[PDB]
C-alpha cells in the first residue's frame, strides 16, 4: 500500500511511539513502520517455560518524570522492587558481607575514597549537565580520558576505583571503563539527576510497571490503530528538502513530509538513504554502539532469600554476576531474580557452552544468595546481542572522543530527516524515560515548524 | 539474472578482485558483484578541471611484496616520489627549517625523546607483530590504554609526542591519538615491518604506479570479463551452512558455494542476513570504524618548490596541514602537491565553507612552500566521507579496547561467509598491499577448504 502522511516514523520503541502520540494530540498524521512482529523494541515482556518476564527495559525511578507522566495518561501504575532486609556485599579480595545502610561494608579508607569520588562526581554532572556536555570548558578534557584512567588519577584505592566503575560501566553503559571517556560517566550521571542516584539502586532500580514496561508501547500502539505497520523492516528513505518517502517491505510506501528514526545509531546504516547522509552523518554514525549485558532471569517456587532475611540485592565488582535484585512479580508466589553480566564478562560467558554458562552464572548467583539459588524452576537469559533489531543492551554510546567531537550534532535533523531514540537522549539518556522524552522533544520540534 | 558460482565476491575494490583472480586460478568460478559504476573501491583516478589525480590509494612501499608482485604479474611498473632537495620542518613553536637527512631538525633533547619513542615502538612491534597482536602477554595493558596516554607515560616531551603522533595518529589510523590504543599504534608499526619505516617517507611513501594505482583493479576485472557486475549494491545474503543467495539491485541473484564480503567493516551492516549474523559479528561490527582524512591535491604549472631547492616534503604537527609532498604525475611537466588533514583537524575544515576552507589549507601550504603555493590552477579535496560505499579514510579500526576484545574473530567466516578487506588485513593493514593479501589468503582459504 502507499500513504501520505505528515511524519513517517521508523520504529515503534518507546521512542517512536511517544512521537506519534505526541504528533497525533497536534492534529498531525502519521504512520509507524516496524521492523519486529510487535512493538516496545527493547522493552518486551515474553513467556518462557511457564514464566513471565520482562526481557527488557523495566525500572522506573523518581527522577523520569516524562516516563512516570506517560503511565498515569495511559492509566498504567507501578509498584516498588522488594528491599527489606539485608545486601550482600562481595569485596575485592572475595569477602562476602550482609549489610544494610546506604554504604558498602568496606574498610573506612576505601569507603572514604568511594565516598569522595561519589562527590567528585556529583560536582561535574551539576556543573556540566545532560543537555550539552560538549559545551563545557572541561569537556574536552574529560573526553579525552579514559573513565578508567580518569579513576587512576583521582584514586590509588583499587577496590574503590572498582565500585566506582560498577555503577558506570558495568551498571549503565554496559562497556568497559577504559572504552569510554570521564565524560561519557559525567553526562550519565547528569542524565539521571546526580551520581549519587546511580549508586542507589533504591533510587534508579526503584520501580516497576504493573502489567510490565512493554504495556507503555502496546497501549501507545492500540490507540494508533491501523498506522502502525508490523512485520515491515524500512529499507529505503528517499528525501529532499520538502519532503521524504519511506520504503518498508510488504511493499509499504509512506509519503510524508518528515521521517523520525526512532532506532538506535548503530542501526541507521540498515537503511539506503537516497541521496545518501551528508559526511557529518556517514561518519558520526560509526562512532556509536551498544553495550553488551547478559539480564538473567531465575525464577524459584519462593522468594527463598527474603526467608533469610536478605532483599536478594547483590554487588560485587569482581564477580562474573556483578549485580544481583529481587525482581519478583507484581502478586507473584513464586520468587524471580534478576542478575547482570556485562561486557567483557558477557563476551566470557557467551564463549561457554549453554550449560556451562548456566551453571556459572547459577554459581555466582548462590555465591551471592546461598545454594537454593542453584535450583530455579526456570532459567533465561536476555539475549539483545543476536537480534538484528537492536544487537546489544542497554543502549548506545559514542566511543572515546566521541561525545565531544559529535554529540553536538547527534540530534541534528538532516532536511526532513529527525532522530529519536534513547541513545541520543539528554535526561534519561539510555533508559525509557529518555525514548519518552526524545519522541516528545521531536514532535513538539516538527509541530513548531510545520 | 540468476547464476550459480563457487563464490560470490561482494565489492570490485583491490581485495575483492585480488580474491576472484585467486579463485580463478584454481577453477573455481566467481561472480563480483559491485555498487559503483566502477572497480577500485578506495583506489580511484581521476580527471579534475582537466587534471589527472589520483583520489584514493596510491603509494608503494618495499615491504609491499604482495602488491609489488601482483603489478608485476599485471605488467604495471611503478615510479618513485621526487625527493631531491631539502624538506621543510615546521616546529610547536612555529619555527620553519629547512633540513636534509632521517631526522628533524629539532634540538638534542627532543630528538633524543623522538629516537627513544622509535626505538621502543621498534621493539614492541618486533615482539607483537601484525598476525594476532591480542594474542601477546603484553596486549591487554597497552590495548586498554590509550596511545595519547601510553606517550604521556614514555616521554615528558610534547614536541616529540606530537611528531610521533603525526606519523601513527593523523599519518595512518587518521584518528586522534586519544581515541586508539597503544597496541593498534604497535599493530600499525607491525603492518609495515616497523615503526621506523612509518616515520621515513621514502619508505613508506617511497612509489606510486605509472597509469595510477586504479589499474590494478581495472586489470584483474578486465579479465574477469562478464563475471564482474557494476552498478549493482548488494542488499541480501541468505544462508545456510553450504551455501549462500545473493541477492543485488538490477535482480541480480548469485547462488554459490561460498561468499567473500569484500567491503570495510564499517559497510557489513549495509546489508540484510538471512539468518541475521550470530551476536559476536553483531557486536563486533559496531565497534570498527574508519578515519576521516582530507587528502588535498593543488596543481601548479611548475613544480616551482623544485626551483627553490625543495623537495616538496614538509612536516608540522601544529599546522592544520600536516603533511605535504611532491606528487607530480610520472612525466607531467605540471606540478602536483599532495597533502593531508586528519581526523579532528579535518571536522573543524568541513566546518568552514568550501571557499574558506581552500584558503585556509592553501595557506598552510604556503608556509611549508612559500607563496605561489597559494596560487594552483586546480585544487581539489578527496571527499570519502560523502561516499556512502566507503564513508571515510584511509582505513578502519577497532575503538579503544576493540583489538584485543574483537581480533581474534576479525577474519573468522560465519558459515559459507568469509570477510576480506585491507582493514581487517595483518601485514599491509589498511593498505593496498594488505587488501591484496587478504583477498590470496581468503582464496586459499576457500580453495584449500
Ligand atoms: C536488557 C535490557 C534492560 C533494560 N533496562 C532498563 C531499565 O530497566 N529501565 C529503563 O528505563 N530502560 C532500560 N533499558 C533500555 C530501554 O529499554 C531503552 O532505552 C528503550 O527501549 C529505548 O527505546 P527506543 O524507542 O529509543 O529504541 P527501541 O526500544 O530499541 O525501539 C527501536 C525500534 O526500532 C525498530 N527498528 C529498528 N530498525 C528498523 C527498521 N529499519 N525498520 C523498522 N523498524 C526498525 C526495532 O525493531 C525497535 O522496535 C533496558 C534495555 C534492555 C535491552
Ligand atoms: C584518500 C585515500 C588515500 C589512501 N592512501 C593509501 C596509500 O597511498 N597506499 C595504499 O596502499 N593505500 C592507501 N589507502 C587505503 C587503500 O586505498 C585501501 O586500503 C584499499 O583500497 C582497500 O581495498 P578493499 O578492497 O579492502 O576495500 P575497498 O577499496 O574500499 O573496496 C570495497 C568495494 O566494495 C564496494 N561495496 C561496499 N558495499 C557494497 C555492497 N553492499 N555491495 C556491492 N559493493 C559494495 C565498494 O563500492 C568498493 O568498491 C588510501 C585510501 C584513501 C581513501
Amino acid at each position: 500500500p502507499t500513504l501520505q502522511r505528515d511524519v513517517a516514523i521508523v520504529g515503534a520503541g518507546p521512542s517512536g511511539l511517544a512521537a506519534a502520540t505526541a504528533l497525533r494530540k497536534a492534529g498531525l498524521s502519521v504512520a509507524v513502520i516496524e521492523a519486529r512482529d510487535r512493538v516496545g523494541g527493547r522493552t518486551w515482556t515474553d513467556t518462557i517455560d511457564g514464566a513471565v518476564l520482562e526481557i527488557g527495559g523495566q525500572w522506573v525511578s523518581p527522577d523520569q518524570t516524562a516516563l512516570i507522566s506517560l503511565l498515569d495518561e495511559l492509566g498504567l501504575k507501578t509498584f516498588e522492587r522488594y528491599r527489606e532486609g539485608e545486601s550482600v556485599y562481595i569485596s575485592s579480595a572475595g569477602e562476602r558481607t550482609r549489610y544494610t545502610g546506604d554504604s558498602f561494608p568496606t574498610n573506612e579508607t576505601t569507603k572514604k575514597e568511594m565516598d569522595r569520588l561519589i562527590d567528585e562526581m556529583d560536582d561535574l554532572a551539576a556543573q556540566i549537565g545532560a543537555e550539552e556536555p560538549w559545551a563545557h570548558p572541561l569537556a574536552r578534557d574529560l573526553d579525552t580520558v579514559s573513565f578508567k584512567q580518569w579513576l587512576i588519577n583521582q584514586s590509588d584505592d583499587a577496590e574503590a576505583r572498582d565500585n566506582i566503575g560498577l555503577f558506570i560501566a558495568g551498571g549503565m553503559l554496559t562497556k568497559p571503563a577504559h572504552s569510554f571517556s570521564a565524560l561519557q560517566a559525567v553526562l550519565m550521571a547528569a542524565s539521571a539527576g546526580s551520581f549519587s542516584h546511580l549508586v542507589d539502586e533504591d533510587f534508579i532500580l526503584d520501580k516497576r510497571v504493573i502489567g510490565g514496561m512493554q504495556q507503555v508501547s502496546i497501549r501507545m500502539a492500540e490507540a494508533l490503530g491501523d498506522d502502525v505497520f508490523l512485520n515491515a523492516p524500512v529499507r529505503t528513505v528517499k528525501w529532499n528538502e520538502s519532503g521524504a518517502t519511506v520504503l518498508a517491505d510488504g511493499d509499504i510506501r509512506v509519503e510524508a513530509s518528515r521521517v523520525i528514526l526512532a532506532v538506535p545509531p548503530n542501526l541507521y546504516s540498515r537503511i539506503s538513504y537516497d541521496p545518501p547522509l551528508p559526511r557529518r552523518q556517514h561518519q558520526m554514525h560509526q562512532h556509536q554502539s551498544l553495550g553488551l549485558v547478559i539480564k538473567v532471569h531465575a525464577v524459584y517456587e519462593t522468594p527463598f532469600w527474603r526467608e533469610d532475611g536478605l532483599s536478594g540485592t547483590g554487588f560485587g565488582a569482581s564477580e562474573v554476576v556483578q549485580e544481583v535484585y529481587d525482581n519478583t512479580n507484581h502478586e507473584d508466589d513464586r520468587g524471580t531474580l534478576v542478575a547482570f553480566v556485562s561486557d567483557e564478562k558477557a563476551d566470557a560467558m557467551f564463549e561457554l557452552s549453554a550449560e556451562e554458562r548456566k551453571a556459572t552464572i547459577l554459581a555466582s548467583l548462590a555465591r551471592y544468595l546461598g545454594p537454593k539459588a542453584e535450583e530455579p524452576v526456570v532459567y533465561y537469559e536476555s539475549d539483545w546481542g543476536s537480534e538484528e533489531w537492536t544487537r546489544g543492551a542497554y543502549a548506545a554510546s559514542f566511543d572515546l572522543g566521541g561525545l565531544h567531537r559529535y554529540g553536538a550534532d547527534s540530534r541534528t535533523p538532516v532536511g526532513p530527516i529527525h532522530f529519536s531514540c534513547s541513545d541520543i537522549a539528554a535526561e534519561g539518556y539510555q533508559h525509557v524515560d529518555g525514548a519518552v522524552r526524545m519522541g516528545q522533544r521531536t514532535a513538539a520540534d516538527i509541530i513548531a515548524r510545520s
